[PDB]
């Protein structure tokens, strides 16, 4: 039943893999990354060798964290997993994991800079995006770092979701730093206990930039970018004032001249009326208002890709493990079952 490995070093790091991986080729390093070929399946893949999984308590439960999250997703339009691995042969000399996913090209980001995009494109681009954030929310899955170079795109315009957020450092969100320019407001200054809807500000930010070719909200700091956000969509009411825990961060709002939200027929000049429209649900200051993945994929803009019987849920998902308090030892037995149990996809 186990294949056999073979050992190599590359680029200063020992990979050992199956037989079945060929013609490994470094592309980058988390952990570290190889191309190769896969001969059962036929696909050009990625392989990547995890760094010190269980270096810490910390870093033994983020390991099982991202395996179970990989584990579980399987939609068109998400990254799955096509394999994982280890060399060892019993829990007592378990120490590496390796993750292999589909080889991805180009992302947004190439497509945005570049390319000359039809209002047809962008219909496309955002319904499939949406299309899996209905998949992970029904999970009660909340990915958290939606942004242009994490949506790989091909050559005949289809995408996928990937790089989900497992919990960035302070130094990462600071200055003039796409890491930034697309996290809702109130994830941002920690005004409040978040949710999923913070993805679908997310959406938003990027819809504007396809339309536009221009970054939505490019803030030169947090509170540049606040303010930003707020002469487009207004300063909040009592309504949303209430909703922040903070009574520095409500004393700091109070102390901005208040501001009616823009017409934004007038700042995506030229849009189709139904983007402008869709865009003014997505865009809401307070998260309770904003328009769900599955209210957006009823929304007339994407009339012509709608199909309610090819928008799957996900199966139900446990997520009781993140209150639990393990040993680095217990994460890591864990961590080797679920290795161990993997069944590959068809
Ligand atoms: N600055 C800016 C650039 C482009 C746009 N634009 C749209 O939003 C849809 C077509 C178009 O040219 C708007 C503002
Ligand atoms: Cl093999
Ligand atoms: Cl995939
Ligand atoms: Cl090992
Ligand atoms: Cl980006
Ligand atoms: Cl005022
Ligand atoms: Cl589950
Ligand atoms: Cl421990
Ligand atoms: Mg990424």
């Amino acid at each position: 039943e186990r294949p056999t490995f073979y050992r190599q070093e590359l680029n200063k790091t020992i990979w050992e893999v199956p037989e079945r991986y060929q013609n490994l080729s470094p592309v980058g390093s988390y952990g570290s990354v190889c191309a190769a070929f896969d001969t059962k399946t036929g696909h050009r893949v990625a392989v990547k060798k995890l760094s010190r999984p269980f270096q810490s308590i910390i870093h033994a439960k983020r390991t099982y964290r991202e395996l179970r999250l990989l584990k579980h997703m399987k939609h068109e339009n998400v990254i799955g997993l096509l394999d994982v691995f280890t060399p060892a042969r019993s829990l007592e000399e378990f120490n590496d994991v390796y993750l292999v996913t589909h080889l991805m090209g180009a992302d947004l980001n190439n497509i945005v800079k570049c390319q000359k995009l039809t209002d047809d494109h962008v219909q496309f681009l955002i319904y499939q995006i949406l299309r899996g954030l209905k998949y992970i929310h029904s999970a009660d899955i909340i990915h958290r770092d939606l942004k242009p170079s994490n949506l790989a795109v091909n050559e005949d315009c289809e995408l996928k979701i990937l790089d989900f957020g497992l919990a960035h450092t302070d130094d990462e969100m600071t200055g003039y730093v796409a890491t930034r320019w697309y996290r809702a407001p109130e994830i941002m200054l920690n005004w409040m206990h978040y949710n999923q809807t913070v993805d679908i500000w997310s959406v938003g930010c990027i819809m504007a930039e396809l339309l536009t070719g221009r970054t939505l909200f490019p803030g030169t700091d947090h509170i540049d970018q606040l303010k930003l956000i707020l002469r487009l969509v207004g300063t909040p009411g009592a309504e949303l004032l209430k909703k922040i825990s903070s009574e520095s961060a409500r004393n700091y709002i109070q102390s901005l001249a208040q501001m009616p939200k823009m017409n934004f027929a007038n700042v995506f000049i030229g849009a189709n009326p139904l983007a402008v429209d869709l865009l003014e649900k997505m865009l809401v200051l307070d998260s309770d208002k904003r328009i769900t993945a599955a209210q957006a994929l009823a929304h007339a803009y994407f009339a012509q890709y709608h199909d309610p019987d090819d928008e799957p849920v996900a199966d139900p998902y446990d997520q009781s493990f993140e209150s639990r308090d393990l040993l680095i030892d217990e994460w890591k037995s864990l961590t080797y079952d679920e290795v161990i149990s993997f069944v590959p996809p068809p």
